[PDB]
């Protein structure tokens, strides 16, 4: 059996299969549905005190290794079923096991195909993998990610790219990234009351700054990287400049956006999820992609929790700001996303708008149906900020379901470490 | 206990309790989320052949009326027990029982109050009833209907009332409305593949005109009053023009834009949903509310599968039309929603721009917590289908429920219709 799924802008058909392979449980449950929950459980993977049980690893390695050998073209049965022995031998002696530098790097891909909330998915097959599992020091952590992202910024030729540190053993030896993404900016609560920079990041900067970290109190200042090696205590790392790339925003018609000050960094690398394959979890592995116009010009610049700047605009373009019926928001907020994609255009810094993108994706998933019967797909993330129903996304209708290999959310590491 | 949910935007948590008394089960697995189904059978009540039987019947009318007799501010316990007993017995004897006025009024407005996919229910105390459940032929019906119309429209200052049929009985005597709203334009499907008037409506219209409806091919012909009393075949009835009210659309500032030839009927009516409350089942029941911009703005006009009129806004505004990178969608669909704004507002029309419904709305769900720890909500129809990031709803978290009284999808009539 499957599940009808219909596109209202085309009236085409579409049977999902795909959702059979489901993990376990999402977060909806029997009569309730909760599925407009930004971090519910189903979609965190938490600490641990003890190794992950015997029991419950073993099933899970076999079901990824039959996956890996079950997606070439041509079988090699042969090497299938030595694997599977050798894996569960290894299992059962040491109580876990190393993946092979290809099974990780297909697991990376796969877990990128099965994550319902990314709108860039087409480019799945593209993924550059840095396996620094054999990374021990803090130091070498932070070496990795330097070259990490000087390869995924190339210039503004932007490159997916992902850097896999230890996997998980007994849980009181993680490797964690305590940085929401590799790159960022610091958000200060100034005595009056004000926020200064990204108030998003006041928690994390606060704690950068308990740790030694010179607050420099900007409205751009890219944060430290904090890194956790082993367990360890975690220990701050300043970014070489030269390898944080960023766009100053200038409308093409609009001389005075400029005026407004704004910039914004190139590369959009999420740094705190957790890569879970086979049973094995890496708590430690950031990757990144190329930023979609309304992530930086809706999102970063609009929200009202982040640099809130559609009223200034608003003042700047002359509108009726004190009239919320004038739909003054709405056309302000186009000329922000304007900005932004000349601006990154102009400086040759890869970046897509949202109708592309959207388009873009409504390709990828009929080709994920017809290779696959299925594509777990998050409405509420995939549908842009604006224009929702302008573009073809919105009139999809599409199954949530976790699948494996998959990139799950951790608590904030700041919440379970023992110093 | 309870479910947390917080709203991104402020930083604020609400406790939803009131999903507790969800009726039966939404339409998410364990496993899977199918929150963006348009039509799921959780949503719909579909036909019957025997009368709901007394087991499940008694259960459910007993929970109506503790609901109903709870609701007042101060209890009158006395007539709370006869009232219970009475129905009691009536199921038992009669095999079904007959709502008082004011319960048919309460449950008219708790139905609207738990309808998660409305984005103006703060309107849910004002809602004028009329009830035909006296009706029993189809030109009585049309009366009713023409009533109704009349009352809702009133010159413009449109007024929420909604029309109460006879509930259903055997199910082999049911009242329905053929039409997806009361007032809507027919479509049709030219020789050439070309389709003239609203696609939507393609399989309505050729109905009725296989019942004997004169197609005048037109672009904006208003559909025929299709109707069914006590299971009766459909009788076709034209409506009174003086009765339907339209708004011709016109730009603020292009004075081109009239020269579209778009106009909008004033009257957003609902007419094809069933009405259930303490087990018993009303399958006609026209209600009405009035337009948010948006609706007629982005949907109506510009769908892809309704009138389509983007691309030729968009020459006429001169944009580079064939770059979907320029943003030239985002332009022009806020023009149209200025026009759509403006036109009605010229005219006299009561009608919402989406950003103030979006904030009403938001004002509605705290009242609602804090009045019975809870408010079902469809995150996926509240976000306006344009500026949604824009809009405070959606930094809202919800949870999404059925519970009871509730507004239900029906099975179009045409496909289980004994003729
Ligand atoms: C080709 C470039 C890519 C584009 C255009 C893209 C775009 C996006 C966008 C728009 C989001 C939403 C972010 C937000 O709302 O804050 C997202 C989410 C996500 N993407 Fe991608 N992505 C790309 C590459 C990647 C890569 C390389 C991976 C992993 C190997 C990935 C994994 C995910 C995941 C896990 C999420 C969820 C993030 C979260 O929940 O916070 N994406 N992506
Ligand atoms: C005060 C005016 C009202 C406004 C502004 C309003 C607005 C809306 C909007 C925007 C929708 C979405 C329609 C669509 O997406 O096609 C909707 C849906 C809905 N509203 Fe309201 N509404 C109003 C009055 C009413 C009334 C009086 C009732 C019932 C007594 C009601 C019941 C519902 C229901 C059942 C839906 C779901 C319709 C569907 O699923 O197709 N609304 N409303
Ligand atoms: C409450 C709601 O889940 C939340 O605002 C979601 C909606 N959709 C989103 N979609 C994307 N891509 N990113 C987000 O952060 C969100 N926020
Ligand atoms: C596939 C998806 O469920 C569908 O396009 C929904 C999205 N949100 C909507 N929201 C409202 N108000 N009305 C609609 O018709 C829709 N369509
Ligand atoms: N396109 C991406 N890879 N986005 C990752 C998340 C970035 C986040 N929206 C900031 O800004
Ligand atoms: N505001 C309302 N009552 N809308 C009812 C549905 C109308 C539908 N969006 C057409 O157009
Ligand atoms: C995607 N990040
Ligand atoms: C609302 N209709
Ligand atoms: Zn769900």
């Amino acid at each position: 059996q499957y599940v009808r799924i219909k596109n209202w802008g085309s009236g085409e058909i579409l049977h999902d299969t795909l959702h059979h392979k489901a993990t376990s449980d999402f977060t909806c449950k029997s009569k309730s549905c909760l599925g407009s929950i930004m971090n519910p459980k189903s979609l965190t993977r938490g600490p641990r005190d003890k190794p992950t049980p015997l029991e419950e690893l073993l099933p899970h390695a076999i079901e990824f290794i039959n996956q890996y050998y079950g997606s070439f073209k041509e079988a090699k049965i042969e090497e299938h079923l030595a694997r599977l022995e050798a894996v569960t031998k290894e299992i059962e002696t040491t109580g876990t096991y190393q993946l092979t530098l290809d099974e990780l790097i297909f697991a990376t891909k796969m877990a990128w195909r099965n994550a319902p909330r990314c709108i860039g998915r087409i480019q799945w097959s593209n993924l550059q993998v840095f396996d620094a599992r054999n990374c021990s020091t803090a130091q070498e952590m932070f070496q990795h990610i330097c070259r990490h992202i000087l390869y995924a910024t190339n210039n503004g030729n932007i490159r997916s790219a992902i850097t896999v540190f230890p996997q998980r053993s007994d849980g009181k030896h993680d490797f964690r990234l305590w940085n929401s993404q590799l790159i960022r900016y610091a958000g200060y609560q100034m005595p009056d009351g004000t926020i200064r920079g990204d108030a998003a990041t006041l928690e994390f900067t606060q704690l950068c700054i308990d740790l030694g970290w010179k607050p420099r109190y900007g409205r751009f200042d890219v944060l430290p990287l904090v890194l956790q090696a082993d367990g360890q205590d975690p220990e701050v790392f300043e970014i070489p400049p030269d390898l944080v790339l960023e766009v100053t925003m200038e409308h093409p018609k609009y001389e005075w956006f400029q005026e407004l000050g704004l910039k914004w960094y190139a590369l959009p690398a999420v740094a705190n999820m957790l890569l879970e394959v086979g049973g094995l979890e890496f708590p430690a592995c950031p990757f990144n992609g190329w930023y979609m116009g309304t992530e930086i010009g809706v999102r970063d610049f609009c929200d009202t929790q982040r640099y809130n700047i559609l009223e200034e605009v608003g003042r700047r373009m002359g509108l009726e700001t004190h009239t919320l019926a004038s739909l003054w928001k709405d056309r302000a907020v186009t000329e922000i996303n304007v900005a932004v994609l000349h601006s990154f255009q102009k400086q040759n810094v890869t970046i897509m708008d949202h109708h592309t993108a959207s388009e873009s994706f409504m390709k990828h998933m009929q080709n994920e149906y017809r290779a696959r019967g299925g594509c777990p797909a998050d409405w509420i993330w995939l549908v842009p900020p604006v224009s929702g129903s302008i573009t073809p996304v919105f009139h999809q209708e599409m199954l949530n379901y976790v699948l494996s290999p998959f990139y799950y959310y951790q608590i904030e590491p700041w919440k379970t470490h023992i110093w």
